[PDB]
């Protein structure tokens, strides 16, 4: 129909919508032929223009991309995830919900049901395709054939209302580590800590409760410990009736970071305190003995503009986030953090690590870097959410190298995939989007995970440009039994 | 995965081969909202890799774009004419079949099969959608859901191996008038007029002899007569066994013009003969008592590089097309021309009437126009075979009216629709796809069929570039019962 002439939808943020599939991606290059396994990502894709023409960037309808890796072979899947609110809106043929996580702007024959687009996270797991956006339940796909089978409760036992889109995969029992903020709707306090089954059966559903109203978008897992970062990135009903946007960050209260034992509850929950700070993606957590370290990028202010907060607009130098080792201890007295460690000196985001190792100790991970001392020669905007380069850091010796994608491209979230099963730590690759903006063409482009700095050793080249996405993972093929 | 680095699977000929659907294309302007139907086109596109690294374009696999109007709002449905050979391919992972029209190139597990791709041809009739292919028999198709239904040879009875992918509708009887060239085999000089009536039954399969083993892309329906143009691009089993393409244009033989009543056979044939020359698409065709026109672009030798022609490459000066009308007369002796007459001074291809006046009397065409002295601002070559103009011929005053796309843009075949069933000629709307090849879109853009320079009226910006095609044709939602 007829899209907003905003920047929201023109430039390289145009509408795609389209869901389709490729037989056997043209290759430039050599795709690593031991590699077999599935690639999931995601977009928000509105399938219909909004309702309100400043909707933003994380309300549009979630866009499921699979790259399945066979015989030196990429196949190209993308299907639109068919959640309540895609289906009601399909054969309503127009957007009947409202602006982001606003339910008194949503039309009068949607009131109550699940305003989720599933357009965050996509990861496979129990041999299904969980698709996750934290304001909704879970919903399951196919892992193949992208079909969605719907919300789901697990078996009706979780009693929590939401489902958090970064879970951690439990690299010894294979458990789902999920949790849930929101957990009995919208701008309640209550939490949960939820542990899954490799068969799909839910294990624990750990409730506590939440120092603010705030966005817990992200968390930790550790051996023994789950993480919980609050920062004041606060929401309130008072706000949404005033039409303002959801998310709002107060710069005067402090933060919290929320150490819980997995194998205990919410009276053993302890809370420590640091200064006010905007907290990132978690790259990893893990514990030694008492001692818990979590790694993440920290900044001032708003760390993307795709976030609409309220107050003033994008502080695009307040926004820059470096990645940062919170450590405290389990046993001390008080709420004092025991060190804080910047990382990395380099604006960035979206951090990833060699997933074997995730929840215990690890020294390789990967990023990318918002680095401005380059050109950009592309019209259409999108100058300050521009993520043009991708690094690897060796956080045992503080060592990195980084690539950049030229003038004209950008990067998506990378991923790792591991030469062998019982390879060294980040031996195999690192797979990521590059979007040339100016020919609008995307490329799976796959790194050596050692020396990114190399460029790409292979290129999938497609024959469109994928929008923004989010987060996706690589799942072996032996998952999918 | 691997493309031949050739600049024929390159630049803006680069493979697309994505089959998929956009639900509510992005509407720019307003689309006429009386309009309900299908515009159908179809373009080659390779499944996998060619077995000879100097395929021609010609030969890639069908790929079938729907492009439904309903309402105001327009829907695009794009999938593979899953044909005998493409089938057998995808099973088997690789490409089978050997070089264009050459059967002695083709691997022992595919020898006797049909080796059409139905990329030339799309038309709803009686219900479903036929593709069309030279070298092989009609394949049928859903005109919705583009599923395939298979080849038919109309409950038996058709004898013909062939069938041509250039058919006039009767706009009295209803019936698809065609024909078919090497109807016993390849290299064959056996030919045949074809009817099929309305609910897909064969009605006359007339069979006679052409002067030539010779190329038979296109001809011409008048209301007593079928015309057939005959030119000497020919083709040898030598030129097969000595691993040439497998046309090749001879300038040293003579053009005929076979004249055959439609109610007749063989023997009522009559030849007319004239000077060597290429002969393109058929505009329009009919007769005036026994006086016969017919209208087509006439040119030096090749009059497009998709051709591989023996002897030198491509000679662009030789190769300009102009629309020309000749006209034999039926009760005269011999076989001399009655007149032979350039009807438009630029060079042209592609050309399309009001489909109501087909086989009769008629004035208006539509074209696309070679604007050599215009600027080309894409990088990747193809200056040549650039169709960057739309025009529009009055013939009755020799008038004419022409819109440029850009330095930028090509122009694909286009089609039209008229305004209201009982419209005067060539009142309505022009449909083209018009084709950024800077930044990679494809528009179908909607023009005034009267004022074509005013620009397009509307355009349904799609998020990828459609590839060069080759024919379509538009039917009206009735047309679907
Ligand atoms: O529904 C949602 C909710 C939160 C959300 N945060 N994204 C980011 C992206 C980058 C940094 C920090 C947060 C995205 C979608
Ligand atoms: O399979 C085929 C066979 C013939 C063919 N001719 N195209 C043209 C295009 C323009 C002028 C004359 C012929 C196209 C595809
Ligand atoms: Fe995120
Ligand atoms: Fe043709």
């Amino acid at each position: 129909a007829h899209f907003p002439q905003t920047p929201g939808f023109s430039g390289t943020l145009r509408p795609l919508r389209i869901e389709g599939d490729i037989l056997d991606i043209e290759i430039e290059g050599e795709v690593p032929p031991q590699l077999n396994g599935t690639f999931h990502r995601v977009h928000p894709d509105a399938q219909f223009p909004p309702r309100f023409e400043d909707d933003q960037f994380f309300n549009g309808d979630g866009m499921v991309s699979l790259f399945r890796f066979h015989d030196g072979k990429i196949d190209f899947r993308q299907r639109y995830a068919q959640t309540d609110k895609w289906k009601v809106e399909r054969k309503a043929g127009k957007s009947l919900f409202g602006a982001y996580r606003n339910p008194l702007t949503d039309d009068a024959s949607v009131q109550g049901m699940i305003r989720g687009t599933a357009n965050t996270n996509v990861m496979v797991h129990a041999g299904k395709l969980y698709a996750m956006k934290e304001d909704s339940p879970c919903l399951i796909m196919d892992p193949l054939t992208l079909e969605t089978e719907g919300y789901t409760n697990f078996d009706g036992k979780l009693q929590s209302q939401t489902f958090c889109a970064h879970p951690k995969i439990d690299p010894v029992t294979g458990n789902l580590c999920a949790f849930a903020y929101g957990a009995k709707g919208l701008m309640t306090l209550d939490m949960a800590y939820i542990e899954i089954s490799p068969t799909g059966k839910l294990l624990k559903e750990i409730p506590f409760q939440n120092p603010y109203y705030c966005m817990m978008h992200d968390f930790g897992v550790t051996e023994d410990y789950a993480v919980f970062a609050v920062m004041p990135l606060l929401s309130s009903w008072d706000r949404l009736e005033q039409r303002l946007p959801f998310f709002g960050f107060d710069t005067t209260l402090p933060c919290y970071l929320g150490i819980l034992p997995r194998n205990g509850d919410a009276r053993d929950l302890r809370w420590f305190k640091t200064g006010n700070c905007f907290v990132g993606h978690v790259m990893n957590a893990f514990n030694d003995g008492t001692k818990v370290h979590i790694d993440m990028p920290v900044s001032r202010n708003n760390s993307f503009p795709f976030f609409d907060v309220h107050g003033a607009p994008f502080d695009p130098v307040a926004g820059q986030g470096f990645l940062t080792r919170w450590t405290v201890d389990m046993a001390s007295n008080g709420d004092s953090f025991e060190k804080t460690e910047r990382l990395f000196d380099r604006p960035d985001e979206f951090p990833r690590i060699d997933e074997r190792y995730a929840t215990r100790a690890y020294r390789h991970g990967w990023m990318l870097i918002l680095d401005t001392e380059k050109p950009y020669e592309a019209p259409g905007g999108a100058f300050y959410a521009l993520t043009n380069t991708l690094g690897h850091i060796d956080l045992a010796t503080g060592k990195s190298s980084s690539w950049w994608a030229g003038p004209r491209c950008a990067i998506q979230e990378p991923c790792f995939i591991p030469r062998s099963p019982d390879a060294p730590e980040g031996d195999g690759y690192v797979i990521a989007l590059v979007d040339d903006h100016v020919a609008n063409y995307s490329d799976l482009a796959i790194f050596d995970a050692q020396h990114v700095d190399q460029g790409p050793i292979a290129r999938a080249k497609l024959p469109v440009r994928i929008r923004q996405g989010l987060h996706g993972n690589w799942a072996d093929a032996s998952r999918l039994a």
